[PDB]
């Protein structure tokens, strides 16, 4: 019998809505010079002074899709073991995670909450934590005998879980309203599906709660294996935008997976060290070996992204080794695409993978080719295994002032000023960066077309100066056009690039294929590409 149910705790929603105080409803914390010190970050990578001044039960805004409130799920669902690994995690941030789980998860559906201590040295994580958690029956603390790392530490928790499905959560999260039922329901219908809630951001400074940019998006990666998020192609967008949707890769820290299914895949590669790579291993595993992976818009959990890594990592440990172990076992021929960018990965021992490779074959999995072609088919659109050639690169000299486009190596956000051309015959004492590349993405970024920087030419209005704002693979305000009239057309602003003849900064203005201050010249080119997106 599929007797459904409305798992919403209307009263709790009312009481949470009626809650008042600093940080309530997810609003930012009223920052003061006291909380703005640098010692407030030293321990966690996020503001612990602010965290301490916010209630461990603070309320959060319900930013779910309007349809989510209407959804209903199976009256009978499988119970879950919530595993939370931690290492020298802050006191309040950890307690807020557990409270959110306790107060926003139907007790009946929670078999147990297991906090797994990864050899923590912070004192508040010892007796105090124990006495405090002893007051909550469903909570249990498990400790490793030495530093094991998040991967193995999550494995420890998984090896003891008694619930039907294992739900993983980082130690600095905050479950939002009615987040668990929609995850359990999905796995109840498809045991081999791994599910991920939408991961929302909890600001490391004022702790405000808000969705990541772009909201519902597909997971992916660049060829250096940095996690990326790309938009859902129109042909994949569900009728009801609140419905479960496929994701090729998970962020890694928040997901639920049937316990039995989890071990059938072999959990995680025990060889993965402190951080990195397990998200790729497990994601490739679920798809390639018979399962699936889905993001559940109706389930949302806040997560605090660190401003920097506080803990320490043992000697002789790098992300490279983890990644290498993942590439060799599951990435087939695509692993090569990784080495062509990071050559040290070739003659770099990835340890013994024999055991792992044995796992893959015993599962009868598809090729990684299959994964790239049928699952992550949109990934190469933003991160092509082999990047198309650039249109133009070199120095950008303005016909008018005769000067060159330069930048005082201002990576943050210093306008694209104008300086006397160096041409490689200059002194590095004056700090001259006059090399640029008009990449295949129709954007302009400093450096050689082979050693470009993640900084693009971003312009707001049709008069503001150019900027080296972070590059976002979107033809937004980083979309340029180099026409035969020697001008850098900005379609999203309808204006062109100009510069004050009085030897001043470079700023947008009214286009004019007759002016000299708007006429630019690159050192090299490839008209075959300049004829690409210049016509409709
Ligand atoms: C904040 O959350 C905690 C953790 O759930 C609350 O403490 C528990 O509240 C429930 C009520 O649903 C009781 O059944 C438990 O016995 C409480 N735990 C213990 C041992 O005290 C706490 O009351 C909440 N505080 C606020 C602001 O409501
Ligand atoms: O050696 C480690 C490092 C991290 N963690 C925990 O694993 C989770 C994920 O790590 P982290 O938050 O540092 O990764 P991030 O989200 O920043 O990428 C957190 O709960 C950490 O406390 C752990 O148990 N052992
Ligand atoms: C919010 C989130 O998913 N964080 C994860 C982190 O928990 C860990 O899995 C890391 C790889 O070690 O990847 C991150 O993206
Ligand atoms: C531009 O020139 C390069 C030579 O480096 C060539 O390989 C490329 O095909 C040209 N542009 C395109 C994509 O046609
Ligand atoms: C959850 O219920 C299942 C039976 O459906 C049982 O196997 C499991 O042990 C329960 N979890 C708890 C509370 O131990
Ligand atoms: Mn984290």
């Amino acid at each position: 019998g599929q007797k459904l149910k409305d798992w919403h705790d209307k009263e709790a929603i009312r009481r949470d809505a009626q809650r008042v105080g600093n940080g309530e409803q997810g609003r930012p914390y009223p920052m003061t010079d006291a909380e703005r010190v640098d010692q407030a970050y030293r321990e966690n990578g996020f503001n612990i002074y602010v965290s301490d001044k916010i209630s461990l039960n603070r309320s959060l805004p319900d930013i779910r899709h309007p349809n989510c409130n209407s959804k209903r799920y199976l009256e009978t669902l499988p119970n879950t073991s919530i595993i939370i690994p931690f290492h020298n995690e802050g006191w309040s941030s950890l307690l807020r995670t557990v409270h959110s789980v306790l107060n926003r998860s139907p007790p009946e559906l929670v078999a147990e909450i297991v906090l797994v201590d990864d050899f923590s040295d912070r004192e508040h994580l010892k007796k105090p934590l124990e006495d405090y958690m002893a007051l909550f029956p469903s909570v249990r603390i498990l400790r490793t005998k030495k530093r094991e790392g998040l991967i193995r530490t999550r494995m420890l928790g998984a090896s003891v879980a008694t619930g039907d499905v294992i739900t993983f959560l980082d130690s600095h999260c905050e479950a939002n309203v009615n987040w668990l039922p929609p995850l359990l329901d999905r796995i109840a219908r498809n045991r081999k599906t791994i599910v991920c809630p939408m991961i929302d951001v909890i600001d490391h400074d004022d702790f405000r709660y808000e969705t990541q940019a772009g909201d519902a998006m597909r997971g992916a990666f660049d060829w250096e294996m940095y996690y990326k998020r790309i938009p859902i192609p129109p042909e994949l967008q569900k009728a009801d935008p609140s419905d479960p949707f496929e994701s090729p890769v998970m962020a890694g820290g928040l997901f639920a997976v049937d316990r039995k299914w989890f071990w059938e895949l072999g959990g995680y590669d025990p060889g993965l060290e402190i951080w990195g790579g397990e998200q790729y291993e497990i994601s490739f595993k679920v798809w390639m070996c018979g399962g699936r992976m889905e993001d559940i818009p109706c389930s949302r959990v806040g997560h605090i992204y660190r401003k920097y890594v506080p803990y320490k990592v043992p000697a002789g440990v790098s992300l490279a080794r983890n990644l290498k172990r993942v590439a060799e076992v599951w990435m087939d021929e695509y692993a090569e695409y990784i080495y062509q960018r990071r050559p040290e990965y070739r003659h770099l021992s990835a340890g013994d993978v024999a055991v792992q490779k044995k796992l893959r074959s015993s599962l009868n999995c598809k090729s990684f080719k299959w994964f790239m072609t049928k699952i992550a088919w949109d990934l190469p659109k933003f991160y092509p295994p082999v990047e198309p050639p650039a249109a133009a690169w070199g120095e950008i000299r303005n016909v008018g002032t005769g000067l060159c486009a330069d930048t005082k190596h201002g990576a943050l956000g210093s306008p694209l000023r104008l300086e006397g051309c160096v041409r490689g015959r200059g002194e590095a004492a004056w700090n001259n960066m006059q090399v640029f590349t008009f990449t295949w993405r129709e954007d302009i970024r400093p450096g050689d077309p082979q050693h470009t920087k993640k900084f693009c030419f971003d312009a707001i209005s049709h008069t503001s100066p150019v900027t080296l704002y972070d590059c976002h693979s979107m033809k937004g305000n980083q979309l340029w056009k180099y026409r035969k009239d020697k001008t850098l057309y900005h379609p999203v602003s309808g204006s062109c690039m100009d510069c004050s003849e009085s030897d001043h900064r470079i700023f947008m203005n009214t286009c004019n294929p007759s002016s000299l201050t708007q006429q630019w010249l690159f050192e090299h080119t490839n008209s075959t590409v300049l004829e690409k997106f210049n016509r409709n």
